[PDB]
């Protein structure tokens, strides 16, 4: 169900004339550090992201106000092309996150991780910004939870999904009867985020990742075969318990071949998505 | 003919629903879309929207159509708006109203009566104006043809105005007083198919019926192509007979199949039999 | 003994010298209009396709002639190469089919649908065309109801495969050569079982498993459902419909066309052999 | 008008199977040699024309056949292809044009030349086989009087346009569509209609509009006389002659080939229309 | 119109000094040079000197130039140059003297008088006969215009001669008698701008004004281009009252904006109101 | 030197004659257009406008120039309007005016009395100032001449202003890497050097160190003393000039544009900061 939605409109007047800008570092994006600032008029706090003009960072933009337009995604409120040192760059304001990443809610969580119930409201409210980007063509390409933003502290927070540094647009018959391949076919796979959704969920599930350097290296020729390969499992401590549904579900999620992998519709109606509600 | 400075193109970037109400009343269908009925929200003033899906042919057809309804002869431009529909970027054209019919229309109603020589240059130069300011702009309009010129109002004092830029196309070290047209701006025969389908209307509005046709009924067909190729076609005597040798060798002058062989806008402009409806 | 079918022999008298051909239009194809046209010496009645004479029109004659020594695809008489206008043109002769299209037993049926019975007979006489198609390297790609004609008005009447206007043709130790090895193809065959899918969702409610929501021809909303794969079997109708159907479809409505059922599984799935 | 005409049967079978091939040469063509040869069975006699199989032959023979279907165009009878010498070869079986070619009639008037009712009965003729090209799009290429042939000595004998040697093809809403648009023209059909407006005026007066001062075949004032539009009506021939047919030649022979009247306007031009 | 045997262009190698005096007075000014004041030492005679530094434009200016040197309607030219000055080659183009004045010199000395009908169409007659011989021998001059018309001497028996060659381009890469124009040469470059310039001389001859300007007195403005591609331009009731529809209609067929519907040289110079200058 | 956060560039729409009010005056003639002279029509204030053809290097010049605006010694843009004319889009430049004449007014009335040292090194500084900040954004102005450098006003504390951007071009571990490694050099702002040291020698003496000897714009012997370095400072007027703005101005006429002096250099050059 979609709507008509505004298009961006570049503010061109200096940032500094609407905002104050502080020096504070709320976070670190792919391209660009987002720091805190103020609204002169109003004194309501905001992050801003800050960009050098180019080819990347114009796209970032450009896929992240499309997305924007969704609940679960992070909002922007405003966009400036400024100069700085006779220099053009793209200052993003955006809504602030003040619930901490997803990342931070699962360190808090420790070897007690989270139970088939809170990793399924979890995984649905992540899967809701990817069924988002997805139906508007639109890969997001880095979905972790360091990309995952939790609005306030409160239980009745959103999670919502940030950083577009990584995003890629994804795109003479009978209209009833034409295969999704006659219609678009696609530029780029949308199946690698499916794949982060699998990893996110074994995460939530014991506490550790399915695939992982087993010397505590950031990345290794054995972890890159595994991952490959398709060779992890589910350690009987921590999985013992578990549900062959979500064993089952992880397993289409985390299937080497993209084409074999689940789609958004079909994980947004799995019947331990859709437990939630 | 005198110029003027214009303003440029501001695309609105705000949601067209915060301006206008938009209604799923087809008032028309377009080259690259439907045309659909609006209501400014504040003045409850009737409008028309032209929607197109973002893309070069679209973005295209928004800037030659602004270009160009800068004169009183093209369907005026109130606004352009761009704006997200699933994901992807749209065009929205708000125009002016045009409740008079097509050309097309009032001349299904004249049936085998067809028009009189002084109607009929009334309708031709006021065809001839807008092309005078698209071939003066360098646009060639492309589908002149009676479904896209449409009255502004059923009044008699009403004008025909030229719509739908789907198909239009931009046309583009010596002397200036001596500087020979070809020299300043080499142009590929665009604007001469303008001229050719004046030719073809003007002989529809003398006789009920155009200068090539399909035998048996056919939209297109190999004979009627070959016609259009070889330039045959007559002016039959029951309809043809009243009808004057200056507009008969004005009909001929423009439906010369060479296109180089053909009369420009200047030309046609300036003819006594487009002239004689001018208020001068 | 040795199992060989003819080759295309294209005549080149004119076809007036054979046939008296009237104008009346038995249909419209991709590529040209269906002429009723008569056996001057039988007096027998048969359908005329013209073609102007190009690699498109020349492909659609080759491909439907190689498909017509098949039972299930319309048979094509003779092939003749004419000038008209001073153009070369290509003049196919079929035979007729008179018991109209699959498009109109279906509207005739409305929201009264057909059986699982009826649909899975409809089905296999659909897929029967589709095989021999995929078998000889052929993907259709125009499948739909509008092109599936019946032969009669009887009940015996046998549903024939037409118009081959968007046809293609689709192209180590041998015993343990892999198919991607021998043929390595376009992946043009999987969008005609994309169609059987849609046709089969069709016979058993009355209705498109996807379409524009406000009647339109197509929508934004109607190719990011068909691209997503958003589609239901409601309640109302697809209520007392067995899941094995269910999981038919569903197999056929993939996405992603590698992960789609083949002509020869679809052919072998009990729910379509349960006409016999 | 145009009807359904038949393709052309290239037959295969040694031509002398059906015909006595003998020496005597009755024509030189452009690509190749005219003989005199029998049909074995009726003894009657037909016009050989020997191409070696090459695109330009097909071409010839392609063209020739499509243009053979008009009154005016040399008829072809049969076209074989025939192995001589390890190579292959197309022999054009035509009709006998045994009533001597324009270019002899003119010569044979001489300083005498053609009154202007004579010259619009040949110049009707010759643009009847020329319209019927151009409506085919075919340019003829070399439209001269050595290339029109009489039927038979009789005063009723037909002119015929013969040898495609240089033909070419010259091609790949409905009520407005412009002529450009529908077809760009790859060639000139142009050509032809100044060769029409050369031989017109050889007919009224008996030389040229254009020659070499020294009697050459081509000079550089005569090729500048040529692209500059440099001709004139000399007084002692062209003092009766009148000015409607001087303005027929000097639109014919306008130097801009977009300029030069078509084939329609030609013959629908008065002094070509008072012949019938 | 017949074509004699003409000798090629030698040119010399000896300083130009060994023949020439040259003096600094300016003459003029070319599209790819200025033209000075200089004598022949032996006679003591006036000629004009062209200096143009070597490159392929001034080659082809100069042999360009001397193809057409060979009518009496083009600047003569009498000798040219290759030598060395500043350490670079440079070719030196020795042509007769044009004393009388440019024909741009001989309009603005009428002014709004302009010329008559009869006055006109000698005037234009021998402009026509520089481009029939160029034309002719497949050179577009394409910087025709009263400036670059000069008169021989200032006596009412001077010949026009065309000058300049600086834009110049030649215009070239079946049965003899039945060949078309466009089978033998299928042209490089069109003659039909010189044919344009011919149709605004002979307007300003006619009136005192051109047919195309800028409103607001401008050397060029959009407005005025987009009159010159329209074809927009009228024979305003004071001036072009008493003017006959003979010669309107002949600019009318030279200023045609679709060069192919332009009248050629051939047809100019057989049209009777060109010929009328000698009965 | 301190960079800041500036706004950028916002194209108006709307026609210039709803905001201003726009006169024939000529104020100034530029490398690609005319500047005009204009007033606002709500505040009556004047300005000076230029205008430009839209097309690629108009907006260069209009792109770079607002870059360069962010600096008190480069013209102020005001405003910058796309509109129509013609039918063709045009880029209107509206910037500050520039009342107190070109430094090259002032150099003339001068005349042979020429500068002082201490003065030429106020001029140069300004003009300096102008460069440094360019170069610092990676901008060459290419066209640096008393000509467009102009003063705001008449008063004695005028700010001498860079003007035209019609031949501007962009030229593009930490704690270790060389500036090659950084931005390799797309063309080259030591052109600008070379300029800085021809008006510095124009201002000492009256007369530029390269002339054509005949009074020509420019001839082949001014070409190869360019070339070859060939200037010399004559006794009559640079008796008495230090050998220190010698040496600078040897620095900045070096023939080699590797071997000159950067705008870094030459601000930090006693003679310059003296002025202080
Ligand atoms: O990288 C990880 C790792 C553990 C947890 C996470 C983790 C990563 C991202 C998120 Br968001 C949230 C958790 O990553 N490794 C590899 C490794 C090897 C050697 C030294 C350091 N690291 C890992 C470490 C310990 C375990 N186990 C100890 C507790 N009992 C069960 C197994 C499993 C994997
Ligand atoms: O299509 C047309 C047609 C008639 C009038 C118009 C027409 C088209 C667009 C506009 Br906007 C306005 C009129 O089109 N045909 C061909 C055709 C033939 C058979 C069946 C359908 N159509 C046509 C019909 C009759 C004549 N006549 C012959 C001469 N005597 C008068 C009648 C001419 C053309
Ligand atoms: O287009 C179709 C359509 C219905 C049936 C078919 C159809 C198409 C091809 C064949 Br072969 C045979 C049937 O198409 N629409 C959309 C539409 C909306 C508005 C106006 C026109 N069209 C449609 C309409 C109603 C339903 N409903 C039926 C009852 N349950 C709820 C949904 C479903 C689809
Ligand atoms: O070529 C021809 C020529 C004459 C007749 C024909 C001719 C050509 C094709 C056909 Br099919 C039928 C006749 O061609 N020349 C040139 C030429 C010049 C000198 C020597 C040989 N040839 C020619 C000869 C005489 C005249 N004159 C006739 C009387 N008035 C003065 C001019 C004109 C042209
Ligand atoms: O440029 C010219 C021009 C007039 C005459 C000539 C001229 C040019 C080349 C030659 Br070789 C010989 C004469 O040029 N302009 C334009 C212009 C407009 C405004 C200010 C400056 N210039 C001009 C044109 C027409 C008129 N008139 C209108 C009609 N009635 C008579 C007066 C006046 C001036
Ligand atoms: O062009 C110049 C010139 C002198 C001063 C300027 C000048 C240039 C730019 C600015 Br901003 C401001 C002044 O230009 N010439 C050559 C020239 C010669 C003849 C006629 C025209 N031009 C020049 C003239 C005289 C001298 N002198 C030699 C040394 N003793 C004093 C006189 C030097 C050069
Ligand atoms: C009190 C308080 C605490 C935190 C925040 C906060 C922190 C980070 C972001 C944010 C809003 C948008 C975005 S976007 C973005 C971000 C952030 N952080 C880095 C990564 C995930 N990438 C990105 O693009 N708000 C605000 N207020
Ligand atoms: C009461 C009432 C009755 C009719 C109309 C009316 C109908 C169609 C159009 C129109 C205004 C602009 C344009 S533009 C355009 C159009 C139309 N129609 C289709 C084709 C010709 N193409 C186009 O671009 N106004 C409005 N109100
Ligand atoms: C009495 C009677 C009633 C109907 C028919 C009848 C109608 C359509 C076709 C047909 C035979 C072959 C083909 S082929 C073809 C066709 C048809 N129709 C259009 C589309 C589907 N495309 C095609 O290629 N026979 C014959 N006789
Ligand atoms: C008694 C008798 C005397 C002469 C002829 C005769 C002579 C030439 C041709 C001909 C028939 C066809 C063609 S075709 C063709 C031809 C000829 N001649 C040469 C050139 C013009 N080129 C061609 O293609 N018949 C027949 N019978
Ligand atoms: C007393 C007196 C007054 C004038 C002249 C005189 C002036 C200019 C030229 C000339 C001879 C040849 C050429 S050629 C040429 C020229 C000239 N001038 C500039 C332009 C038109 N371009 C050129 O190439 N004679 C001679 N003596
Ligand atoms: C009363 C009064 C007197 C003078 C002026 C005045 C003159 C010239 C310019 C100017 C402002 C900007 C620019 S820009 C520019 C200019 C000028 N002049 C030509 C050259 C240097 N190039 C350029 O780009 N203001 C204004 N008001
Ligand atoms: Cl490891
Ligand atoms: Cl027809
Ligand atoms: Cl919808
Ligand atoms: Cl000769
Ligand atoms: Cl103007
Ligand atoms: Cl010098």
């Amino acid at each position: 169900q979609f709507h008509v939605k505004s298009g961006l409109q570049i503010k061109k007047n200096a940032i500094i004339d609407d905002y104050k800008v502080t020096s504070q570092v709320l976070g670190l994006g792919i391209n660009g550090k987002v720091l805190q600032i103020f609204n002169k008029r109003t004194q309501e706090k905001f992050a801003l992201k800050m960009l050098q003009d180019c080819p990347k960072a114009r796209r970032e933009v450009e896929l992240h106000w499309r997305a924007s337009q969704c609940p679960h995604i992070v909002r922007i409120v405003d966009v400036y092309e400024n100069l700085y040192a006779g220099r053009k760059c793209l200052l993003i304001v955006m809504e602030c996150l003040d619930g901490g990443e997803l990342f931070s809610r699962i360190q808090d969580r420790g070897d007690q991780a989270f139970t088939e119930r809170e990793a399924s409201e979890i995984m649905k409210s992540i899967g809701e910004a990817i069924q988002y980007l997805h139906s508007i063509n639109i890969a997001h390409r880095d979905v972790k939870p360091e990309n995952l933003l939790y609005t306030s502290k409160r239980p009745n927070a959103i999670l919502k999904l940030t950083d577009f540094g990584f995003a890629k647009e994804t795109t003479c018959y009978t209209p009833y009867y034409v295969a999704p391949e006659v219609l678009g076919p696609e530029k780029y796979d949308k199946s690698c985020d499916m794949w982060s959704l699998g990893v996110i969920m074994y995460i939530l599930l014991c506490g550790y990742p399915p695939f992982y350097s087993n010397h505590g290296l950031a990345i290794s020729p054995g972890m890159k075969t595994r991952i490959r390969m398709g060779q992890y499992e589910f350690p009987n401590p921590e999985w013992s318990e578990v549900s062959e549904e979500v064993k089952m579900l992880i397993r289409n999620l985390l299937k080497t071949e993209p084409t074999q992998r689940m789609t958004i519709t079909e994980f947004m109606n799995h019947p331990w998505i859709m437990q939630s509600t």
